């Protein structure tokens, strides 16, 4: 099976790109899996298979470590996210969040429904497994459980069975038999579940399947719309339908290939105690536990030789940068575009722990709209921070047609020289807010709302008859032959390869 | 001569560094020369010493580009500035900003005059130079004059002779006797010149000297107090009184070993077309000219095979970010101290282009202080805004006791997760604005005014009981005998030098 439709395939692809370290020897799930896995995160080493798991019994479970992570070359800096497509290693940020966004103007593929697949090679009831027992990792000293989801995918049904979400929303264990996770607003996990509540008759059929397809995986954490099943969107990104098997405990359908399923209901009445947890943004607040969503488990199917995807998440850089901010900026491209607004590109910069969003302007057509900084900003924040593609960004910058995006660099430089604090912003206070980010959650103002910003770093004259600069750098401020002079003769005069 | 104290001497030591590259072929001062040297400053490289520059007659003259700017490695990072200082190369910024602070609380060590030295072994009078046969570079291509005076040190002296101020402004050639150039408040040339321009009876008496000793270029970039003659700061920084010798054609002193003197003066009436210039913050405005100061060049003294440095600036990272920023960040660390502020160190990171300087709060302090966000943001800003210190800073950020302000990546990272846009923040409007950045003098608002920000990125129980807090990063979220497990095997497992 391709490695972008099986997620077994898409480990011995990492193999063969020599972008994996297979270690047999035993590693402890009680926070070593996840420091060797912070390591490589933060050093942009190979992808960690850990075969050999203190406390895994009959099957469950390995670990793979850093999924969605970076390699250290620049030029195939992003082929671990590409190995979740199809695309060739070296794709860039802009053809891997096109791929993402290609289905958004195809009609879907939906989903092949088979009678059996890999996900179905073994199976433990409600007498025979305990999630106590399992070698679910502590990721974080401080964290408030062992959190077995930071990479599967949760899957959830309108009780009028026309929207199947999947997405990624975090989870621990409770007890034997439940999690607790976050399940917040405007998420979609969120929405369905509201959706429940006010039926009022049941609690919510539920799966969780981890090790799924890895174009599965992508799509699940991208805010793609409202009422959009995610299994087409796939399909059509693939151009392929994804094989689903029925759930043996209720009537959800998981991917055929899963390593690893869970069954059982998410409650619309009991909570339990959740997190704290390691974050995206690089923190955590010991002690400061709270109410989640509970999950009661009934069922696990399994693969043989089951492998669990881990991201041992928190500072720089892990699959809550590469994904969370990417694939949100994705979206937000298209919807500013879907607004008339004239925006080429977006990006959310590592650098900004992709709190901030890029995004690049045609200027020829913002000339023609023949507006000025404060009407255009408050249009453009208008759009994104009301809508949901928006709720994890609170910056918005924005930027003429010499920026690269996807270049933190060149982001910081303009953000830096080209917007006039106070002045050449515009402050958002009555939208939703991203509590995870410390100075909201742990800040001065409410936790749920406000904090954002539009900062122009567009010129006065990009508004008006065009940029009225040159940049002081080697690129602008010498003509071609001499710097073709100068380049040709770089290593004769003494001064100092694109893989490496 | 030692290096610190002897231009000439300072090249030897970069060579002995393996940090020069010597061009002995014929090198154009027309762009070719500063286009080698803006890709040495774009890519770290060495610096270049261009013997053979086509122009160059009866010895005026080579020239030394790069000479403050960065080198590759980690561990020599700031080798060049060290060798200003005669410091070890291996000097970090804290070790460089303190030694250029050293004597803040040191008496002077006044100059010695000396009757001649190697800046007389040659001499050109009145008749006998053209300031337009000389091979004066162009530096960037839409320059509006061919800038002599980029890295020489400007000498002018208070009318009751007890102040005289060594600098570093920009001057470019006017005609075959003078130069134009920026004079701007708050800088002390501008000082200087508007107390001979209310005493209404001459012209400034005015020495521009090329090739000064290296600790005195760094002392002539650093935004000393008002009245403090640099000559005996360096004295006492060096422990040395610096020897000088007497201008022929004026009573003003100059560096025995200045390469290159110019004599003459700087008029209090007239006025010449000045830039525009490729500035600091990586922009040329073409045809932006202004009114700037007109020196007339009487004499023009000078060594033997004499050697004009320069500063090709721009883009990252130039002698602009290295010198400006740095050493305007450690007079504020003072000034801050001076106040009675808790700052324990300051620095401008070059991602802000040197436009931020983050600084580094002792949070017990702090706390003792039972202060807010509001008023202590207040407080910071009214000392530093309105100081002179704070001229070319439009951010502020604070930052707690974890931050490395001369990190970058570290203080990006708690920029974005611990401010709060507008909440966490106080605009200054009514205070000197730098016009030069873009958005200030080419903008949307008063080119000279407002424009600034204090950014509180302290959390807020680093007001009161003290951080709440662990990174989510392999350094705090695992314990230490894990971490050096996870090092010890980390090549053994199948992972991936300090000088490379
Ligand atoms: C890649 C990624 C996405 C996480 C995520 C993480 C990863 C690695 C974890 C598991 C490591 C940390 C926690 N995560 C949560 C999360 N969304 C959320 O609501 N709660 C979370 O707890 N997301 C973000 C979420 O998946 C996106 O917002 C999706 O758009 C949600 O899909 P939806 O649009 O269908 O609601
Ligand atoms: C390192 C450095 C410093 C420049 C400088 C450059 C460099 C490389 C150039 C020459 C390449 C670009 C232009 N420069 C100017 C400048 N100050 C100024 O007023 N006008 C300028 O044109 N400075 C900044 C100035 O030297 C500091 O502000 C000093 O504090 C001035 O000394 P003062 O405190 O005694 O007034
Ligand atoms: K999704
Ligand atoms: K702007
Ligand atoms: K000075
Ligand atoms: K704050
Ligand atoms: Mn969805
Ligand atoms: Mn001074």
């Amino acid at each position: 099976q391709p490695a972008h439709l099986c997620f077994r395939s898409f480990v011995e692809a990492l193999k063969v790109d020599n972008d994996l370290v297979e270690i047999n020897t035993p590693i402890d799930p009680n926070l070593e899996a996840a420091a060797i896995t912070r390591r490589v995160c933060e050093t942009n080493d190979k992808a960690p298979l850990f075969n050999n798991l203190i406390g895994m019994k009959n099957g469950l479970f390995r670990i793979l470590g850093a999924p969605g992570s970076l390699r250290k070359s620049s030029a195939d800096r992003y082929g671990r996210l590409a190995r979740h497509l199809a695309l060739p290693p070296t794709a860039s940020m802009r053809e891997i969040l096109d791929k993402m966004l290609s289905a958004s103007d195809m009609p879907p593929i939906p989903p092949t429904i088979v009678p059996t697949g890999p996900c179905k090679e073994n199976s433990l009831d409600d007498s025979e497994f305990d999630l106590t027992e399992l070698p679910v990792p502590l990721i974080h000293k401080s964290d408030g459980g062992k959190y077995i989801q930071t990479y599967g995918m949760h899957i959830v049904q309108s009780p009028d069975g026309t929207w199947t979400n999947w997405s990624i929303a975090r989870a621990m264990v409770h007890d034997k038999n439940h999690l607790t996770g976050l399940v917040i607003p405007p998420q979609h996990i969120w929405q369905i579940h509201q959706m429940w509540k006010k039926e009022g008759r049941s609690d919510v059929p539920w799966a969780l399947a981890f090790g799924v397809p890895p174009a599965a995986i992508m799509a699940s954490s991208m805010p793609i719309p409202d009422g959009v099943t995610e299994a087409g969107y796939v399909g059509a990104m693939t151009g392929s339908s994804l094989e689903l098997v029925k759930c043996d405990t209720n009537d959800l359908y998981v991917p055929a290939t899963s390593e690893i399923v869970l069954e059982g209901t998410l409650s619309i009445s009991e909570t339990g105690p959740e997190g704290p947890f390691g974050e995206m943004h690089g923190y955590i607040f010991p002690g400061d536990t709270h109410l989640g969503a509970k999950y009661k488990v009934n069922r696990i199917t399994y693969r043989n030789n089951a492998i669990m995807p881990m991201s041992s998440c928190g500072r720089l850089t892990d699959e809550t940068h590469t994904m969370i901010g990417s694939l949100a900026a994705a979206e937000i491209r298209k919807l500013c575009q879907q607004n008339d607004l004239p925006i080429t590109d977006a990006f959310a910069p590592f650098e900004s722990q992709v709190t901030w969003v890029a995004l690049r302007v045609d200027t020829e057509k913002l000339r023609a709209m023949k507006t000025t900084s404060e009407g255009f900003r408050k249009r453009v924040g208008d759009v994104v921070f009301n809508h949901k593609a928006g709720y994890t960004i609170h910056r918005l910058v924005l930027v003429g047609d010499d920026i690269d995006v996807y270049e933190g660099k060149d982001v910081l430089w303009a953000f830096s020289t080209r917007c006039r604090p106070g002045m050449d912003e515009t402050l958002f206070e009555d939208v939703r807010g991203f509590p995870l980010i410390p100075y909201m959650g742990h800040g001065n103002g409410p936790a749920h709302r406000g904090g954002k910003v539009v900062s122009d770093a567009l010129m006065p004259t990009e508004y008006t008859t065009g940029r009225n600069w040159e940049a002081a750098d080697f690129n602008q401020s010498y003509p071609e032959d001499l710097k073709q002079k100068v380049l040709d003769n770089w290593t004769k005069m003494g001064f100092s390869h694109h893989h490496h």
